[PDB]
Order: C-alpha cells, then sequence, then structure tokens
C-alpha cells in the first residue's frame, strides 16, 4: 500500500502477511458472500495495482469467478482508454505518463510507475480506479452467486417475523442494484409476502409503519 | 480511523485486519448480548464514517436488525437536519462546507471530506456523531433481541442466590436510563428472591449492600 | 490508553483490540480467580476512565460482580467527593474543572476532560485514581467468590506437603487482606494443620525454618 | 527485507517470524499451486537475496522441486553474466563493484554488499532481478507439478456449468502467455461442454461473455 | 518496561498482552522445567520491578513455590541492605534517594521512582536487580521440584545411546555451577551406560567428544 | 537485537515474545531438520550472544544435541582466542575491550559490552562470530541425526521419480559438505540407483541433462 510517513510524504510499504492471510481466508470460509465486498475493500486500504493483483491471484478456486473478473476489467479499461486518450510526447523530469486502461490494471505499469501516479501532487489514484472496476466486477459476482431471488422470500406459518425479514434483506443485499431499487423491492414484497396473520397486523400499521415498529406488532 | 501520530499530528490510516476480523467474530459469536455495544465503540475509536460504515457492511446475517440500524441513522440524521439548516454559498478555499446528516453517515460524503472535517480547526467529529447514532441504534436492537423480561427473573427454591443475582441483572442490562433500572434493583431483586432467602433480607433491613444481601443467603 | 509520543507529550491511543479480548478471555477462563487482580492492572496500564469502562463492560457475565462493583466505585466515588469539595468559578484559559467521584468514574466527564486532566501538567491521574476504586472492588468479589476458608486447609494423611502448601497459599491469596494478617495466617496454620508425621519434623524444625527447609524436611 | 523507515530512509530490517511462518505454512497447504507465486512474490517485498535464499531455504521436502529451482536460477545467472560482461579494476571508495550472477542469487555476495547495492544512487535492485528469477522457476514448477491438462477438462452430462468452468481455469491457470491461454477459452470452453449447454452456447452466438454464459447455462 | 523509543530516549512502556500471556501459558505448560528461567528472563526484558512483580503475580497455582520465591527475595533483599547502609539527608531536587532491598523489590515504591531511578545518569538498574533475586529463586525451585538425581539416570541394555544422553542431560540441567556438573560429564555418563556401550566407551580412550561416544554407540 | 533507530545509531532492543515462542515451536515440531538452520538464522537475525544463549536455553529436550553445541562453540572459541591472542593494558575512555571466545559466546562478556562491541565504529561483531559456531555446531547435529545414508536412496521399480529425487536431495541436504561434494554424489549416485526403466531413460539423455529434462523423461 502507499501510506503517509511523519515527513508527510506518501510512501509505498509492503502488504503485511496478516492482510494476505486476511483475504485468502475470507475467500475460503464466505465464498462471494456480500460481506466478502466490504472485507476487500477494507484489506485493500491505499493498494497499489500490484497490492490488488497479489490479492486477487492468491485466491484459491473460484476461477471461473476470476475470469468473469478479468471480463469486467477490461470493459472498464476499455471505456477508461476511450474516455482517456493519452497525449504522445515526451514526460517531462517532474511528470508521469498518462496511465492507460491497462497501467490502471497493472498489466503495462510497473509498481515504480504505480507509486509515481500515486504519490503525485495531485494524485492520479490509479488503486482507487482498479479497486472500482474489480468492486463493480465482485458486485456481479455476487449477484450471480446468489441462491434466490427476491420474490421467492415468503413468510412462513410458524416463521418468526424476525427470521423472515433476515432471509429478505439477506436475499435483497446480494442483488445489489440502487437503493431506490431496493426501497421499491421492500414496499412491494415485504409485507405482501408475509404470512397470513402477521400480513393483517402490518396492513393495520400503514405504510409509514417502521421496521422496528413491523418487527414488534408480529412478535 | 484518524489516530495521532508520534508527532502529533492528525492522521487517516487503514483499518487493520485484526480490528476488521475482531467486530467480525463477536457479532459472529455474541450476536448483539449488551457487551457487544462497548465492543463495537472501542474497536471503532477514532474511526471516520466509512470506517464505521465498513464494520457494519461486513456483518453476515442479522440483516432485519442491521436494516433497524438503518431506519434509526435516518431518524437520527433528520432530527441534525432539522437542528442545522442549510447555509447556501460558495465554500472558501481554507475551510469546509457544513455537513447535512447523510454527510455523517458517509452516505453522501468522500472519505477525503470526513478527513477534513475532523482534521478541520476546531473538529466537527462526524465519525464520533454517527458512532453515537448508531451505538443508539445497536442499543435498540439489544433491546428487541432480549427474550426474557426482569418480572420473569426469579430464584428457584433451590438455586444459589448468587446465579440467581446472576440472571436478574444480565436480564437487566439487556432491558434498556437508570430512573426505573435503579428502581429494579433493592424491589424487584428481594421480591422475586425465595422465600428462603426473602426472609433472611427482610431481616437486613433498608439500606443492605449487595455483598451484604449475597453474603446473607450463602446459607 | 495516554501514552507518550516521540515529542515528550502525553497523548491519547485507542484501545487496542489485543487488549480488548485477553481481558474478555481472561475473564471467561479464569473468573474471579486472584490472577484476574494483575491482569486487569497490566492490561489497563495507562487507561482512561473511558478505557477501564470499555473493559468491564465487555465482560459478559458475572453481573452479580459486576453490580458490585459499581457499588464499591460508588462508596469510593462519594468518599473522594466528600475529601475534595469543588470551588465554583469559571475555569481559566489554561486549566481544567477539577473532578468529580463521578468524573473519575467517567459518568459525568467526557473523554476530552479525561485526556486533559491526564495530561495535565501536573497531571491529575483520574484514571489511576479510578483504578484503584475497581482494583478495590474486584479484591472484595474475589474475597467472596472464594470457595475455601484458611481453616479447613489441612495436610492429608498421605497427601504431599507441597500440595498442602499450594492449597494453603492459594487460598490464603483469595483472602486479600494485609501481609500482617497473612504472616499470622501462616505461623496459626500451616504447621499446626500438618498431617501427624510431617508436623512432628518441623516441629523440631522450629518458628525460624524458612520455607524451603520446611518443605525439603517433609518430601 | 529493505524497506523505507518513518523519516525516509532506505534500512534494512529482519524478515520477520510471521512473515517466515507464513511462508513455511502456505507451501505446507498449498504445495505448488498456482497461489504460491503471489503468496512467494508478496511475503518477499523488498526482500534482499539473502531473505530469498532464507525462504526458499525454509522449504521441507519438495526438494526435487527446489533442485529444479537452482537450475534455473543457474541459467538466469549465467544469462546475466553473458549480458553483463566484467570490468576490471579497482572499486572506487564511494561506489560498489557490478555483482555477477553469483551476486544476484546471495552465494557469493554478504549481506552488507546487498544491501549496499540496494541503497545505491541509482539502486541496483539485485532482490528483485533475484525473485523474478525464483519466479520463473517456480512457475515453471507449477507447470510440471500440474496434474491435468487442459484437454482432458470436460463437462459432464449432470455437472453445473459453474462447477466446469471452475475446473476449466484453475487448470489453466496450472498449465503456463495469452497467446494461447486467451485461445483455449471460447474455443475449448464451449467444445468441452455438456451436449445440453453446448446446444445452448452455440445459440448465445462469437461475442458472450462469461457472465452470458454461464447465466444461459444455469437451467 | 522501559525501552529505548526511536530517538533515543528510555521511556516507559506498558507490557503488551503477548507478553503477559506468553508468560501466563509458558508456567501453565512448562511449570519450572529448566526452560522457564531463560523464557521469563528474556519476556521480562527491560522490565521494572512494577513490570516483574505483575509477571509473578499473573501465574496461577504453583503457590508454594511463589512463596518460596518471596523468601528468596527477602534474604538478598537483606543482604543488599546489609551492603547498602542507610544515609540519612534530604533528598535534592534533581536526584533520587538510594533505593532500598524493599524499594528494588517494589514493595515500598512507586512506579515513578522505578522509573527515575532507571532513567538516571548513571543508572541503578533496580530492575535487573529485582529480575537477579528472581531467578535466583525460580532457580531453587527447578532444583526442588526436579524428580530424579543424576545418580539413577542410567541406560537400559536396549535403550538407544541418545536417548539416554537425552535423558542424562535433561537431568542434570534441573540439578543445579559447572564445578560438578562438568565432571558428572565423562565420568558418571560413562559409567552409566549400558555394558555393550560402556565396553565401546573405554576403547575410544580419555578425551573422547560426545560426538565421537554418540556415533561410536550408534550400533 | 541491536536494530537501528531514527537517528542513525545501532541500539539494543529486546527479543520479541513472537521470536521466543517461534524459535522453542520450530524446534518442537522439526527437530533437526536441515530447515532448523535456516530458522535459526532468520530468527535470530541481529542477536547479541545474551540473546542467542536466550533462544538455545529455551530448547526443551534435545539435551544431547545441546550439548554438543556447547562442545562445538568451546572449539571455536578456544581457536578464536589462539588466532586472537589479547593483548594487556587499560582500555581508553572511547574503546571497548578485545573480545576472548567465551566473550563472543557470552559466558564472560555482560549485555552491555555486547551491546558496545556491536554498536563500535568499525563494530566487531560478537553475535555474528557467535552464530557461525552455533550454526556450525547444529549442522553437525543434522549431519548426525540423519537417518538415512545417500547410498541407501534407490528409486523403487513402481516409486515415481520425483518421489526418488525428493528422497535423494532430502537426505543429501542432511549430509552439509560442501556443494562440489553434493554435485559428486548426484553424479555418482541419482542415475544410477534409478529403477532400470527410469535408468535407461537417462543414460540416453547424457550427462548434460538438466533435473527438469530428467524428470520429464521418467513422467
Ligand atoms: C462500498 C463501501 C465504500 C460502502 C458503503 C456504505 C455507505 C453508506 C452506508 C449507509 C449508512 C447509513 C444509512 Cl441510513 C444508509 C442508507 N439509508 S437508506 C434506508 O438507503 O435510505 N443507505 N446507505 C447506503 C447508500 F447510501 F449507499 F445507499 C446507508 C452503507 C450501509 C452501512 C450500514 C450497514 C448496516 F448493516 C446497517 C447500517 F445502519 C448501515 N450499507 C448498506 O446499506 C448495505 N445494505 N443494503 C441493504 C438492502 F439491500 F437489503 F437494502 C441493507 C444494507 C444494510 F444496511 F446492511 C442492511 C440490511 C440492509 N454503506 S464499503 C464500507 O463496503 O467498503
Ligand atoms: C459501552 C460504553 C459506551 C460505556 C460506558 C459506561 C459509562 C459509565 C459507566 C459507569 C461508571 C461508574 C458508575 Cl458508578 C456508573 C453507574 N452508577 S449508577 C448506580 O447507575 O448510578 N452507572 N453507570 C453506567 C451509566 F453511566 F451508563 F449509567 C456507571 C459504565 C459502567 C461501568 C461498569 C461496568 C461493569 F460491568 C461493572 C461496573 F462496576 C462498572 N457500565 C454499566 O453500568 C453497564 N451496566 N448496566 C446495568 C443495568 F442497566 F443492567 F443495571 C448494569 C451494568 C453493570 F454495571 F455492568 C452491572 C450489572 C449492572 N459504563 S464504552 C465506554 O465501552 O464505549
Ligand atoms: C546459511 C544461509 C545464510 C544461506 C544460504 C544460501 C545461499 C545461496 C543459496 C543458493 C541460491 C541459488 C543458487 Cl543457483 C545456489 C547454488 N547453485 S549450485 C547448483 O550449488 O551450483 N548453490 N547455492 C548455495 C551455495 F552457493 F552455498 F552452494 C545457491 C542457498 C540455497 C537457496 C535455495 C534453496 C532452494 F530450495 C532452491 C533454490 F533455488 C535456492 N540453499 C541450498 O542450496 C541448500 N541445498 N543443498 C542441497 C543439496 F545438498 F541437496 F544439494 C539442495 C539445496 C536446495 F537448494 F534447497 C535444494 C534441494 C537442493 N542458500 S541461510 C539463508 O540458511 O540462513
Ligand atoms: C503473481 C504476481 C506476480 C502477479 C500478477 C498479475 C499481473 C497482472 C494481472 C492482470 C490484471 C488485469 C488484467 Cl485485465 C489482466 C489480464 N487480461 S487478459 C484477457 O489476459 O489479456 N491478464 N492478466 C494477467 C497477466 F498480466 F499476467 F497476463 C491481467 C494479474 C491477474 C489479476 C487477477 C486475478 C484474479 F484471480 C482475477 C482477476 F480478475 C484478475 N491475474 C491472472 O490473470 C492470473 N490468471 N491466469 C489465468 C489463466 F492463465 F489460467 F488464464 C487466469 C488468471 C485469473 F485472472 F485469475 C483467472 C482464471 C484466469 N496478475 S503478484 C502481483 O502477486 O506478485
Ligand atoms: C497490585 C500490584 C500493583 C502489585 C504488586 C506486588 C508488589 C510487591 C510484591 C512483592 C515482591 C517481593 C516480595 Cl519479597 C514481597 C513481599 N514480602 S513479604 C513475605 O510479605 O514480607 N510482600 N510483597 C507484597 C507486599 F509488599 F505488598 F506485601 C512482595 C508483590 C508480590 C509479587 C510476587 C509474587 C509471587 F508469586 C512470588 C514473589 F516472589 C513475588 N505479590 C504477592 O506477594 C501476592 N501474594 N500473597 C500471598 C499470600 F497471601 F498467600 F501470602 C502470596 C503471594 C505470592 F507472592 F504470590 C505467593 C504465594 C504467596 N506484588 S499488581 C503487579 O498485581 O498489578
Ligand atoms: C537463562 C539465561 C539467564 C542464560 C544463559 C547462558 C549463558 C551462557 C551460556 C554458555 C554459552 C557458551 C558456553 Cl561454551 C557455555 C558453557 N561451557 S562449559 C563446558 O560449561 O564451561 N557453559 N555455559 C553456561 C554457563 F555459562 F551458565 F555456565 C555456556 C549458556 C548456555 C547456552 C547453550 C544452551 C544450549 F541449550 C546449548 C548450547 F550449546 C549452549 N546454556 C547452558 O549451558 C544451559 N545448560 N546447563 C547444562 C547442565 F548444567 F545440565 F550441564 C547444560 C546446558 C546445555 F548447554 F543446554 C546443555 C545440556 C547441558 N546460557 S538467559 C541469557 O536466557 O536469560
Ligand atoms: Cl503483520
Ligand atoms: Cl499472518
Ligand atoms: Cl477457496
Ligand atoms: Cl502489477
Ligand atoms: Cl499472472
Ligand atoms: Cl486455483
Ligand atoms: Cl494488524
Ligand atoms: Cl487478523
Ligand atoms: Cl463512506
Ligand atoms: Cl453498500
Ligand atoms: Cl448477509
Ligand atoms: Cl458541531
Ligand atoms: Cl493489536
Ligand atoms: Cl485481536
Ligand atoms: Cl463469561
Ligand atoms: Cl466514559
Ligand atoms: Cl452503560
Ligand atoms: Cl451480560
Ligand atoms: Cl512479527
Ligand atoms: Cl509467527
Ligand atoms: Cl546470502
Ligand atoms: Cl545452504
Ligand atoms: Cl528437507
Ligand atoms: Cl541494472
Ligand atoms: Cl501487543
Ligand atoms: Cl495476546
Ligand atoms: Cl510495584
Ligand atoms: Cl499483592
Ligand atoms: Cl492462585
Ligand atoms: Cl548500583
Ligand atoms: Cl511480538
Ligand atoms: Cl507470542
Ligand atoms: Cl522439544
Ligand atoms: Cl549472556
Ligand atoms: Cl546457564
Ligand atoms: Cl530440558
Amino acid at each position: 500500500p502507499i501510506v503517509q510517513n511523519l515527513q508527510g510524504q506518501m510512501v509505498h510499504q509492503c502488504i503485511s502477511p496478516r492482510t494476505l492471510n486476511a483475504w485468502v481466508k475470507v475467500v475460503e470460509e464466505k465464498a462471494f458472500s456480500p460481506e466478502v465486498i466490504p472485507m476487500f475493500s477494507a484489506l485493500s486500504c491505499g493498494a497499489t495495482p500490484q497490492d490488488l493483483n497479489t490479492m486477487l491471484n492468491t485466491v484459491g478456486g473460484h476461477q471461473a469467478a476470476m475470469q468473469m473478473l478479468k471480463e469486467t476489467i477490461d470493459e472498464e479499461a476499455a471505456e477508461w482508454d476511450r474516455l482517456h486518450p493519452v497525449h504522445a510526447g515526451p514526460i517531462a523530469p517532474g511528470q508521469m505518463r498518462e496511465p492507460r486502461g491497462s497501467d490502471i490494471a497493472g498489466t503495462t505499469s510497473t509498481l515504480q510507475e504505480q507509486i509515481g501516479w500515486m504519490t503525485h501532487n495531485p494524485p492520479i489514484p490509479v488503486g482507487e480506479i482498479y479497486k472500482r472496476w474489480i468492486i463493480l466486477g465482485l458486485n456481479k459476482i455476487v449477484r450471480m452467486y446468489s441462491p434466490t431471488s427476491i420474490l421467492d422470500i415468503r413468510q412462513g406459518p410458524k416463521e418468526p417475523f424476525r427470521d423472515y425479514v433476515d432471509r429478505f434483506y439477506k436475499t435483497l443485499r446480494a442483488e445489489q442494484a440502487s437503493q431506490e431499487v431496493k426501497n421499491a423491492a421492500t414496499e412491494t414484497l415485504l409485507v405482501q409476502n408475509a404470512n397470513p396473520d402477521c400480513k393483517t397486523i402490518l396492513k393495520a400499521l400503514g405504510p409509514g409503519a417502521t421496521l422496528e415498529e413491523m418487527m414488534t406488532a408480529c412478535q
């Protein structure tokens, strides 16, 4: 990663063994459950493109997912290059070449060029741009590896309301879109797919009931 | 988090893999037992709103509770917005715009703006405001997910007094101000002791410490 | 905690995850065995009142003991306030208000006021004063949760002398008073409650025998 | 390793016990699965040749592979020596002699000469040259120790498409440029799908993403 | 402990949770095997008397040994006091009073006075004096708690010579100067070998190394 | 160990608990397998003689090996003293006495004298000299505790060539001499002790076949 020293300079630091192990283990145990995204973002804080490639390369298995990840990165790299055409010309003494999509992804850039971009003034944060592409890709994998659709979450006749809301939002969280789309899913399904006893109780509460009030009413 | 370095400057640091793992593990093993609140507050020392969102997003399961958490944040955010009316105007070079409710929660603010506020002179502790909203929300979850009421905690005829007082205060801590929690001790606590110990505790008279009550019902 | 930076200034540091886990685990495994006191004192090195409250709040179970702890803190807080009456008046630019008992315990003080007291010149060590109250309380719990009295430690007819001295001093250590009181207990009971074979051997050694000599003589 | 301290100077540091243990454990559990290469590269960040030799020497077993590693280092070292003819002459007070192939591998160079080269102005990154030779050698071991060929990876008649693509790319990663690895996807991958999914994938037509192919053979 | 920081100043640091845990665990698993002494000396590097008392107080069980430890400290403390007669007089602003025996053990000295002595110019290493008394006491415990005498360690008729020499020196290390420990080797070691190996070792003659003796009784 | 601070000064640091545990555990699990040597060298990076004695003293068991280690150290100490006769005379204000063999081994030197030697300008690296003696001794133990001779490594009639080369070089690695002696062992035995099928294949390859080519030919 790139961290600040006590001189105020952004300097390269080696990825720690603890960081490597934490990412390998979380994929091993949690696969592509939705909480893999925040874990990857936090463990990759300040990462260079080399570090991000290191983390993803240490993943054993799920190679189908990892190949989908490269294809996502490619489309975003192609989009970056079409929005940022590089201008030919000698690079000045105190300057860095402009990065391509392949440079952000680390396939045509050295770690020293990545450090130069990320510690420039102003910085060009190729690590954070790459991370955005990867997380975009990981969001697709989470949505694809989600077993259940939101339309199949129906409260059982003896199922506690808390367990049903647990399943509802767990399923909704794996299908990542905008929250405009997830507020619409709740208003459409959460009360309507409650069991007949709890459904009649919540209809009387009205659309303005908070979830805390809804969960108290079907206790 | 934003911590002070070895020279006296407030700097951003990445959340450590140990901090991430410790919070995930505590929710896994302890759910929303009352001791989850101090663990979250301590593990989030100096956290930015991004860090707090990271910690909350790494929680697997309990998505109904986490959704109640979201609803609580909204009410407090709306209260914050109603107490801090917006002032339109260009933000000056040196200073920073005033944060809205959605900015404290980190949903409409970048990490650099959160760092900018916290290292301002004087600091606007958006991380601590967000943390307070979260703990307010987590406190509600502990109360809702508490299985037993304090009025149902009563000492068995052969149960040692220590075990009953253990159950009593464990339940009371889950049942959340001291206006009536102070009230449960010494008035409900004696009433639900078994007849053998209850007769002993009348003889002790008012003003007995819990150490005196526990000594008196040892045998 | 409050630690020194390289500038010579006492600055606040976040309580580490390792410190939190160590205290939670030691209570889990050792309950209120006497070695819980030194572990708590060492793990709370440099703690603020907030940190001390954090540690105690993370304890799961033993809520009867924890309530006895608050009552001890209250008496010591009441004693502090009666020995340190606060003098009303505006606090000067370069000064701190005088702390109440409730301020030392952290119920009416912010963490910033605790930092101000502890890093003042000269410092008013509210964290170390609070720690003294807590450890005073923990000493009472260890004495109360001790199963055996010193008068019941008698050497068995086939029990090795080392095992008996182990039990003797383990029991004596849980009943914490002054060592004047513990030297008196040894001179009163250690030889007199030895088995008849070892007792006659040690009587000949006389009162001036070291324990190493006593343990060698009954090998 | 040679890392930058908190002030901006490149200093030698001892390899940490965690780094040593992490590398030993990864070889123990993963042998020469493809993900061993990124783990070794990351754990050896900033390594001197002595550090790289330390890591390789701590490997227990797989001594045939480790001997193949030695032979690879020799060929690259001999290539290095053939591209860098020796210049005889007294080495000047300030500067350092040119490193031979055996010097990069650390067999004829002391640790202080390796530090001297790496902190030179400009640096001669002997640690990174050695690391590159090692990874070149480790890449050969992964290919030789890969049990299955990509031409033998074919989808079963009842095997889910995700599991087959998982096996496909796991094998391809073990079978080492993208000149023909790009070729295996989309041409060999469709051919070895089962007849049910194979018929579906013809209908998708050329240019289908892997996400589209995996969605189309879900059911 | 008192350690040197990154700038060259001797500063007090809190004993780490890992140091506390490591010492507790080593006593739990190894008791007073001889290797407990080096572990305690190394884990207490730079310790203050308070730190040494902390480590000793965290030991659970073995309270008879710990009491023998207390008696040893008293004898050495009394010897220290007899060699350092007290000088009455007001202590000067800059300097510190001379420490008594009870001050080195930390029972009548505060932690700040122990820090003051150790950072004095020249230092009075009260922590190292206390540590030496403790190790003197712990050495006695290892001898008393050693089950077997070196005179009872003899090679079996079918026991491999390596295993017998292993038992021999393990016992000798437990049986504590080299005045007669040097004596046990080469004179008692040959005498207690079995007749087959014993006959071989006479033929080797005086001056054989242990490597030569172990090679000669391999078969 | 002796590490560099940020002032550029070589200063003493306490041996870490992690370093102590790592060395104890690696001996426990791996005994004197050849990889114990690099682990000991890396874990003892920058060690003083006191630290090296600490590490070796923490080893439980294998006391026969540890006694052979002292005898090796003695011969090397005697050789050092006969090559470096000390010159009598008062030591100057800014100087250190010359170290004996017993001073390098730490039996007649204080830790402060070891720090003085190791941080002198120029340094006299008693820690690295001692380490050379210890590793010389550990090499002898590895050779002695090796069960199998290189002449007994013969490929089985159904044994895969990789497994045979594994055994061959594992055995050769435990008998440490020069690589001139180990190149001679390979050319003498590796092909000649292959099974008749693989032997005839490799004879046709000729003496110039790399191991990678040899292992491919007997797949
Ligand atoms: C990527 C990254 C940089 C980031 C970020 C990031 C940024 C902001 C916010 C956030 C914070 C507070 C509020 Cl009040 C809202 C809001 N208020 S709202 C009602 O929509 O209008 N919205 N947000 C997101 C916004 F603004 F982006 F929309 C938020 C989140 C929350 C964090 C959070 C998690 C939690 F458990 C409980 C909380 F109180 C807050 N995370 C999510 O909400 C994800 N989630 N999704 C759904 C579902 F789909 F089921 F509905 C569900 C969640 C859920 F909250 F977990 C919970 C079960 C429900 N994260 S990171 C740190 O991962 O690296
Ligand atoms: C989490 C966080 C945000 C914080 C904080 C926080 C802040 C202040 C205080 C506190 C300090 C001193 C006093 Cl004298 C009182 C007081 N005296 S009184 C008579 O009420 O007026 N009260 N308090 C709480 C105050 F201030 F909130 F009111 C306090 C606590 C105590 C600390 C504590 C914990 C403990 F285990 C044992 C102790 F001896 C002291 N913790 C609690 O009390 C929690 N608790 N709750 C209840 C219940 F409700 F069931 F009865 C019960 C407890 C209990 F004490 F454990 C015990 C069984 C009874 N913690 S943090 C720093 O980790 O981030
Ligand atoms: C003590 C210390 C300070 C050091 C060092 C140290 C210094 C240099 C080198 C080294 C590096 C590269 C080459 Cl190309 C040669 C070479 N080329 S060669 C063909 O001989 O001409 N030689 N060397 C040693 C030289 F120069 F000293 F001879 C080397 C080693 C190798 C490290 C290594 C290990 C490995 F697994 C694979 C590698 F690619 C490199 N370690 C050894 O080789 C030990 N070993 N022994 C034998 C056997 F006996 F079976 F043959 C075998 C090995 C083996 F390699 F493991 C492998 C199975 C074969 N270590 S430390 C770090 O431990 O603290
Ligand atoms: C180890 C180290 C030295 C390094 C590096 C390193 C360097 C660059 C790149 C890389 C980055 C971006 C793109 Cl867009 C491409 C590209 N796009 S493409 C169409 O080929 O032209 N290719 N690459 C590799 C390049 F550059 F080498 F060609 C890349 C990688 C990727 C990172 C990655 C890993 C991952 F898991 C999932 C991802 F989405 C991305 N890792 C690999 O690709 C390894 N891999 N191999 C094959 C195989 F051969 F089987 F098909 C397969 C992979 C796979 F991706 F995992 C996936 C199943 C397919 N890593 S390090 C920094 O740790 O020390
Ligand atoms: C709270 C805190 C800040 C502190 C401190 C603290 C301060 C000083 C001392 C101490 C040191 C040396 C001597 Cl010679 C005496 C002494 N000489 S004497 C004979 O009395 O005249 N006295 N002391 C205490 C003094 F001075 F306070 F009295 C001491 C202790 C000892 C530490 C110790 C433990 C140990 F195992 C072996 C040792 F050699 C020293 N701890 C105790 O002794 C507690 N203990 N109690 C009893 C019993 F009740 F059974 F008798 C028993 C012990 C016991 F020692 F463990 C052992 C089985 C016997 N600790 S902390 C670090 O916990 O956070
Ligand atoms: C704990 C601490 C305070 C310290 C220190 C400490 C200080 C010095 C020395 C030492 C160093 C060099 C020599 Cl050449 C001799 C010597 N040569 S000699 C012929 O006697 O004259 N003697 N010594 C001890 C000295 F100086 F004390 F005399 C030494 C040791 C050795 C180091 C060592 C350990 C080891 F495992 C293997 C080694 F090769 C060397 N450790 C011991 O010897 C302990 N030991 N005891 C006996 C017994 F009594 F059973 F025979 C036995 C050992 C043994 F060696 F292990 C082996 C089976 C025999 N350690 S610390 C720094 O951790 O805080
Ligand atoms: Cl780490
Ligand atoms: Cl790790
Ligand atoms: Cl996996
Ligand atoms: Cl890269
Ligand atoms: Cl790659
Ligand atoms: Cl893989
Ligand atoms: Cl960490
Ligand atoms: Cl971790
Ligand atoms: Cl955010
Ligand atoms: Cl989100
Ligand atoms: Cl989830
Ligand atoms: Cl404000
Ligand atoms: Cl930590
Ligand atoms: Cl932890
Ligand atoms: Cl518990
Ligand atoms: Cl507080
Ligand atoms: Cl509270
Ligand atoms: Cl509880
Ligand atoms: Cl470490
Ligand atoms: Cl480790
Ligand atoms: Cl080397
Ligand atoms: Cl070697
Ligand atoms: Cl091996
Ligand atoms: Cl070069
Ligand atoms: Cl720690
Ligand atoms: Cl720990
Ligand atoms: Cl003390
Ligand atoms: Cl005590
Ligand atoms: Cl005890
Ligand atoms: Cl002195
Ligand atoms: Cl450590
Ligand atoms: Cl450890
Ligand atoms: Cl062992
Ligand atoms: Cl020493
Ligand atoms: Cl010794
Ligand atoms: Cl031993």
